[PDB]
């Protein structure tokens, strides 16, 4: 019935595909957790379905429609169950309109925050890792389900919004605004940023990767601390290197939102959502790497959450050495902090652990061994054929060591699988050297 998550088993629809969610939120005063929603949402399935069954945790649905059509719906618990008038089967679509309103509510945990839809000082945004965006939106709330996303936000004359993907309009009419954004390559639920209040879109030049062009813009909001920057030329060295490791930048657009506000920083999809107190050049290379490790390349179960925390910590040992820093030492750093640490297995059991030392350090440390072992040039190869052959395929720790051992060798794959597989942490990775 639902994805069957080993860490969160209710959410999302077993089978369900949304392929687009096409959103109209009204959010009259940012600040404050009130909305509306008016959301379609083109769906398909991978297997025979007869209800759509979206994730809600708050507001209250007051119609549906299926294919412009009156539907049987109901709301239950955290669900939303629509009843189709015959069943959904792979390769057809459907649309699924609900009109929606009412107070989000945040998921209590474990979690290092609450996760859903934040309000405070004028400020509402979502910041909805790992299963938070189901409080505004009714959606597939599992990180195996991206979609693209077109977003309208209407919010007061006075204020503004930001939502991930291209703005492109604004129009105003009795005191109100609206402003439209695409995003345009698919992400999970989570990865949507959104934000309302006093808040200003700074534009920077384009940034050229090969024949690729990625656009360049920022938000502020009002009354960010002194000294709250990016600092000119940076976003660019940081999509040269890290694409030259990954692939192409995955998006069309790459920025940061930063925010007054106290609270870690998150990945939403070529805007990552930054509070002021998250915003350090490392921290800002670490989201970045993750519109790549988490947006693209999405989790299957969040149990593997190591292989987007991993791979965006490795991504800032990567960095540094770009920047002429020594990448032992780092990796010598993240084991004396785990040393002292209790160590896990890297496919976590408990949601206590999914964002936890193990999952960031152990994580990257286990890319470091299968570095060390292979050579950079097999290293970075291996990096680009990962992030191809898990686009548009949720990845799993499983999928991980079966791509190494058949891309790298079995040797390669034994050195992934003790970091991978062991209650007790190996040592510390260090180079073969001359014998
Ligand atoms: N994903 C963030 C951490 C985070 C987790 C959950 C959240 O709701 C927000 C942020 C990181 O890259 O470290
Ligand atoms: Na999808
Ligand atoms: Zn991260």
């Amino acid at each position: 019935q639902s994805v069957g998550d080993s860490i969160f088993p209710s959410l999302g629809q077993r089978g369900l595909d949304v392929q687009h969610y096409d959103l109209h939120l009204t959010v009259p005063r940012p600040g404050e957790p009130h909305l509306s929603g008016d959301v379609t949402l083109t769906v398909g399935a991978r297997e025979p379905l007869s209800r759509i069954v979206l994730d809600l945790l708050g507001p209250r649905v007051s119609a549906a429609q299926w294919n412009g059509q009156r539907v049987r719906w109901v709301q239950t618990a955290q669900k939303v169950e629509v009843t189709l008038p015959r069943p959904l089967r792979p390769g057809e679509t459907g649309r699924l309109r609900l009109i929606y309103a009412g107070t989000p509510e945040l998921s209590g945990d474990g979690l290092p925050i609450r996760p859903g839809w934040q309000n405070e000082a004028g400020l509402s945004y979502s910041l909805s890792e790992p299963h938070g965006t189901r409080g505004f939106l009714p959606c597939n709330d599992h990180p195996s389900d991206p979609a693209t996303f077109t977003v309208r936000v209407t919010v007061p004359a006075s204020a503004s919004a930001a939502a991930s993907g291209l703005f492109t309009t604004q129009t105003e009419r009795n005191g109100l605004k609206t402003l439209t954004f695409t995003q345009r390559v698919p992400v999970p639920t989570y990865a949507l940023g959104l934000i309302v209040g006093p808040l200003e879109r700074r534009t920077a030049p384009d940034v050229q990767l090969g024949t690729q062009t990625v656009h360049r813009r920022d938000i502020y909001a009002a009354g960010l601390p002194a000294g709250t920057t990016v600092p000119e030329g940076e976003t660019a060295r940081m999509l040269r290197v890290l694409s030259d490791w990954f692939g192409p930048y995955p998006d069309e657009v790459y920025g940061v939102a930063l925010l007054p506000v106290r609270q870690l920083a998150l990945e939403t999809a070529g805007l990552t959502t930054m509070p002021a107190t998250s915003n350090r050049e490392r921290v800002r290379l670490h989201e970045l790497a993750h519109q790549w490790f988490g947006d693209q390349v999405t989790l299957a179960d969040w149990a593997d959450t190591w292989l987007s925390e991993g791979f965006a910590t490795y991504a800032e040992l990567l960095w540094a050495e770009s920047q002429g820093e020594d990448g032992q030492a780092m990796a010598a750093d993240w084991y004396a902090r785990l040393s002292v640490l209790p160590s896990r297995p890297l496919r976590a059991t408990r949601e206590e652990e999914i964002f936890d030392a193990s999952a960031y350090f152990r994580g990257a440390l286990a890319l470091h061994a299968l570095r060390l072992k292979v050579g950079d040039a097999a290293f970075g190869q291996f990096l680009h054929s990962y992030v191809k052959t898990f686009t548009g395929r949720p990845v799993s720790t499983t999928a991980l060591l079966t791509l190494v051992k058949t891309q790298l060798g079995a040797e390669a794959e034994q050195t992934l699988r003790v970091w991978v597989e062991g209650r007790t942490l190996p040592p510390l990775p260090e180079p073969v050297g001359a014998p």
